[PDB]
C-alpha cells in the first residue's frame, strides 16, 4: 500500500497531477483559435481541469515508466493556477437586440478592460510553455514518492520488488 | 464517552471540521469554469457548506486512520469564512426586457464594482490552497482531542485500548 | 437488518441514490436534441428523478457487486439539485391564435432571458459529467455503510459473511 | 400519561412535528415538474402539510424506534415556513378569452415579478434539503422529551419500563 | 471478464467512446449543405450520437484489431460536448401566416444573435477535425485498457492468450 | 411462485413490460402515412397499448429465451409516456356544413397551434427510436428479477432448475 | 374486533383505500384515447372511484397477503385529488343545430382554456404513476394497522394467531 | 441458428434494413413529378416503407451474395427518418365549394409554410441521395453480423461451411 | 493490404482526398454565375464534396498513375474547410407576398452583411486557386504513403512489385 | 526503440517540430493578401498549427534524410509563439444593420488599436522569414538525438545500423 504519511502528503498525492504532453501542445494548438470568443478563453479550462486529478493516490501507487507533470509547483503553481483566472473575465455584455443597444463603450463598462484581459490567455501559455519547456515538477516514480516523501508499503521483492 | 472539556472545548468539536480532497481538487476543478455567473460564484458555497459538520462530538469520537481538515483556524479561518463573502456581492441587477433597460452602467450601481468583485473568488483559493498546500489544521486524530485539548472517555483496553 | 444510526443516517440511506450509467451517457444522447422545447427542458427530471429512490434503506441494505451515484453531494448535490432548476423556467406564453398576438417582445415579458435560461440545461450537464467524469460520490457497498457510518446488523458468518 | 408542562409545553407536543423521508424525497422528485404551474407550486403545501400534525401529544406520548422531524425550529421554522409563501403569489391573471387579452405585460402587473417568485419554490427546498441533510430537530423519542422537557407520566416498569 | 476497476472505471468504459471515420467525414460533408435551416443544425446530433454507446463494458471488452475515437476527453470532450449546444438554440420564430408578421426585428427578439449562433455549428467542425486530425483519444484496444487502467479478467491464453 | 416482494415490486411486475420488435417497425412504418388525420395520431395509442400489459405477473413468472421491453423507464417513461399525449389535442372543430363555416381561424381557435402539435407524434418516435436503438429497459429475464429485486419461489431443480 | 381508536382513526380506516394494479395501468391504458371528449375525461373518475371504498373498517380488518394503495396521502393525496378535477370542465357548449353557431370563439367563452384543461388529464396520470411508481401509501396489512395506529381486537391465537 | 445476443442486437437484425436501388433511383424518378400534389409527397413513404422489414431476423440470416442497405444510422437514419415527416404536413384546407371560399391566406392558416413545406420532400432525398452515393451502412452479409456483433450459430462446414 | 499504422493515419487515409481539375476549373466556371443566389453559394458544396471521399483507404491502396489533391492541409485545409462557411449565411428572408413586405432593411437583419457575406464565395475560390496553382498537397502515389507513412502490405513482386 | 530520457526529453521529442518549406513560402504568398480580414490574420494559425505535432516521439525516432524545422526555440520560438497572438485581437465589432451604427470610433473601443494589430502579423513573418532564412532550429536527425541528448535504443546493425 503506497502510503500518505502525516500533515505534509495530503496535498501531493492528490491532483497535483496527471499528465504531460497534453496541455503542451494543448497550448500552442489550442492558440490556433483566439481567446476572444466565449469559444477560446472559456473552454479551455477542462481541456486542461481533464488533465489534473486523483491519480497515484494512497490505496494505489506513483508509475513504473509513467512518469508526468505537476500542478501545486513553486515554477508552476502560481502560473498553472494563474492563466485559469484571465481567460474569463472578458464580459456577458452583448447588449445587442434588433439593433445593437450602441451604448457598450458609450458609456457603461471600462470596455477597453476586455482589450486588457483579451491577452491574460494567449500569455499565461508561454510563460509555462517555457517553465515547463526545460523539466520542472515533472518526474519518472521514483522522485514522486522523494519529492513529496510518500513512504510505500507492501514487500513485493518476489516478482515485483521493493 | 470522548469528551467536551469547559468553556474550551463547545467550539473544535463542532464544526471546524469535516474533510480533506474535497474542496482541495473543488478549488482547482471550480475553477474550471467562471465565478462570475450566478452559477460559479453562487453555487460553491454549500460544495464546500457540505463538507463542514458535526462530525467528532461527544456522544462519539475522532478518526483512527480518520485525520482531516479544519475551519476555525488562525491561518485557514479568515481566509475560510473570507471567501464565502466575495463570491455573492455581484449584483442581482439584469435590467433587461424585450429591450434591455440599457442604464445599467450610464446611471445607477458602481458597475465596475461587479469587476472587482468578479475576482474574489477565483482568489481566495489559492491563497487556501496554499495555506492548505502545507498541512495546516489538519490531523490524524490523536492531536485532535489534542489541539484542542478534549479528553476522551471509556477504558476500552480489552480489545479498544485507551 | 442494516440500521439507520442516530440524528446522521436520516438522509444518506434514502434517495442520495440509485444508479451509474443512467443519466451519464442520460447527459450525452440528451443534448441530442434540443433543451429549449417544452420536450427538451421538462421532460428530463424523470429521466434522471427515475433514478434517485429509497434503495439501500435500513430494513435491507448496500449492494455486494452494486456500487453507484449519490445526490447530497458537496461535489455533486449542488449541480444535481442545481440543473433541475433552469431547464423549466423558459416560459408558457405563446399569444399565438389565428394570427400570433404579436406582442411577445414588443411589450411583454423580458423575453431575451428565455435566451438566457435556454442554456441553463445544455450547461449542469458538463459540469456533473465531469465532476462524475472522476469518481465522485460513488461506491461499491463497502464504502456506503463507511462514508455514512450506518452499522449494518446481523451475524450472516455461516454462509454469508459479516 | 405523557405530560405537557406549564407555559413551555403548549408548543412542541403538537404540529412541531410528524415525518422523515416524506419531504425529502419529496423535496427532490417534487422539482421533477415545474413550480410555475398552478399545479407544481400551489399543490406542494399539503404534500407536506399532510405531514406536520398532532402526534407525541398529552393523552398519548413520543415513539420508541419512531424518531422524527420537527417544524418550530431555529435551524428549519424559518426556512419550513419560508417556502410555503412564495409558492403561491405568482398571479391569477390569464386576460385569455378568444383573442387573449395582450395587455399582460403591456400595462397592468409587475409581470417580470412572476419571474422572480418563479423560483422561490425551487429554492427553499435545498436550504432545507440541507439544514435537514444534517440531522436538525430530529430525534428518536428520548430527545423530544428532553429538548421539550415534558415529562412523561405512568410507571410501566413491569413489563413496558419507566 | 474485461473490469471496471473501482471509483475510476465507471465513466471511460461507457459512452466515451463508439467510432472513428464516422464524424471525421461527418464534419466536412455535413458542411454540405447550411447549418441555420432546422434541418442543418438540429438533425447532426443523432449522426453523431448514434456514434457514442455502450461500447467496450465490463461484461465484454475493447477490439483488437478495433481501435477507435473518445469523447470525455481534455483535448476532445470540452469541443465535442461544446458543438452540440450552439447547433439548437437558432430560434423557433417565424412569425409568418398570409402576410408574416413583420416584426421579428423591428421590436422583439436580438434577431442578430441568431446571425452570431448560426456559425457556431460550421465552427467547433475544425477545431475537433483538427484536434481529431492528429490522434487523439484514439487507441487500438491495448491502450484503452490502458488510458483508462481497467483490467480485463479470463486466462484464454490456449488458444486466445490473456 | 415468482414473486411481489414489498413496497417496491407491486410495480415492474405489471404494465412495464410486453413486445420488442412491435412497436420498433410500428414506429417507421407507422410514419407511412400522416399523423394529422384522425386516423394516424388517435388510431396509434393501441397498436402500442396492445403491447404493454400484465406479463410476468407473481403467479406466474418472466421469459426463459424470452426477453422484452420496459415501460415506467428514466430513459424511455417520459418519452413513452409523452407520445401519447400530443397525438390527441388537434381539434375536433371541422366547422363545415353545406358551405364549410369559413371562420375556423378567422375568430376562433388557435389554429396554428395545430401546425404545432402536428408534428409531436412524428416527433416522439425516434428519441425512443433511438433510446430503444441502443437497448435500454430491455432484458431476458435473468435480468427482470434483477433489475426489479422480485424473488422467485418453487425449487423446479429436478428437470426445471431454480 | 379490529378498531378505530380516537379522534385519529375515523380517517384512514375508510376510503383512503381499495386497490393497486387497477389505476396503474388504468393511467397507461387511459390514455389509450384522448382526454378532451366528454368520453375520455368525464367516464374517468368512477373506473377510479369505482377503486377507493371502505374496505379494512372496524368491524372487518386489514387484508393478510392483501396488500394496498392508499389516498388521503401527503405524496398522493393531493395528486389524486387533483387530477379528478382538471378532466370536467373542459365545456358543454357546443352552439351547433343545422349550421353550428358559429360565434364559439368568435364572441363568447375563453375558447382556448378548454386548450389549456385539456390537457390536466394527461398530466396528473404520470405525476402518480410516479409517486406510485415507487411504494407510496401502499402495505400489506401489518403497516395498515401501524401507518396509522389503529389498534385490532380479538384473541384469535389458537388456529389465528394475534 | 444466426443469432440475437443480448441488449445490443434486438435492434440491427430487424427493419434497419430491406434493399439497395429501390428508393436510390426511387429518388431521381420520384421527383419525376411534383411534391405538394396529396399524390407526390403522400404516397412516397410506403414506396420506401415497402422496403424495411424484417429480413436478416434470428430464426434465419444476412445474405451471402445479398448485400444491402441500413435504417438506423448516424449518417442515414436522422435523414431517413427526417424526410418522411416534411411530405405530409402540407395541408388539408381547400375551402373550395361551389364558389372556393377565398379566404384560405385572407385570414386563416400560415399559408405560405406550406410554400415553406414544399420543399423538404424535394430536398432530403439528395442529402440521401449523397450520403448514399458513398457506400454508407450498405454491406455484403460478412460485415452485418460483424458491425452488428450478432453472432450467427448452426456448423453448416460440410457442404455449407461455417 | 495497404495499412494503417497507429494513432497517425486514422486520418489521412480517409476523406482527405479524391480528385484534381474538378473543383480547379470548378472554381473558374463556378464564377460563371453569381454567388449571391440560393442557387450560386448553397449548390457549390457538393458540387465539390461530390470531390472528397474515402479513396485509398486499408483494405485497397493509393493509385499508380492517379496522382491527387488534399483537404486535411496547412496550406489548403484551412482554406478549403474556410470558402464552404461564407457561401451558406446570406439570408432567408425575402419578407415578400403579394407587396413585399417592405422592412428587410427598414427595421429588421443586418440587411448590408449579406453584401459583406456575398462576396466570401466569390473569394476563397482564389486563396485555393493559387495555393493549388502550385502542387500543394497533390501527389502521385509513392508520396502519399510518405507524407503519412502509411506502411502497404503484400509481396505482390512476381507480376506486380512491392 | 528512440528513447525519451528524463525530465530533460519530454519536451524537444514532441511539438517542437514538424516540416520546412511549409510557412517558409506560406509566410510571403500568406502576404498575397490582407492580414486585417477575418479570413487573413485568424485563418492563419492553422495553415501553420497543421505543421507543428508529435512527428520523432519515443515509440519511433528522427528522419534518414528528414531533416526539418523547430518551434521551442531561443530565436524562433519567441517569434513563432509570437506572431499568434497579434493576428487574433482585432474587433468582432461592426455596429452595423440595417444603416450602421455609426458610433464605431464616435464613443466606444480604442479603434485605432486596430490600426496598431493591424500589422503585428504582416510583421511577425519576416522577422522569422529571417531568423530561419539562415539555418535555425533545423537539422538533419543525427543533430535531434543530439541537440535534445534524447539517445536511440535497438541495434539494428545488421541490414540498419546503429
Amino acid at each position: 500500500p503506497y502510503l500518505n504519511l502525516t500533515p505534509l502528503n495530503l496535498i501531493y498525492t492528490s491532483g497535483t497531477f496527471a499528465p504531460y504532453d497534453v496541455f503542451l501542445e494543448i497550448l500552442v494548438k489550442s492558440r490556433s483559435n483566439s481567446f476572444q470568443t466565449q469559444a477560446g478563453r472559456d473552454t479551455l479550462r477542462e481541456q486542461l481541469i481533464n488533465s489534473l486529478q486523483i491519480v497515484a493516490n494512497l490505496n494505489t501507487r506513483y508509475p513504473l515508466l509513467g512518469f508526468y507533470v505537476w500542478v501545486r509547483n513553486p515554477t508552476l503553481a502560481p502560473v498553472f493556477e494563474a492563466l485559469l483566472r484571465a481567460t474569463d473575465t472578458k464580459n456577458r455584455i452583448i447588449e445587442v437586440e434588433e439593433e445593437s443597444r450602441p451604448t457598450t463603450a458609450e458609456t457603461l463598462n471600462a470596455t477597453q478592460r476586455v482589450d486588457d484581459a483579451t491577452v491574460a490567455i494567449h500569455k499565461e501559455i508561454d510563460n509555462i510553455l517555457l517553465l515547463l519547456q526545460g523539466g520542472t515538477a515533472v518526474y519518472d516514480r521514483t522522485a514522486f514518492e522523494v519529492a513529496s516523501g510518500l513512504s510505500w508499503a507492501d514487500p513485493t521483492t518476489t516478482s515485483t520488488t521493493t
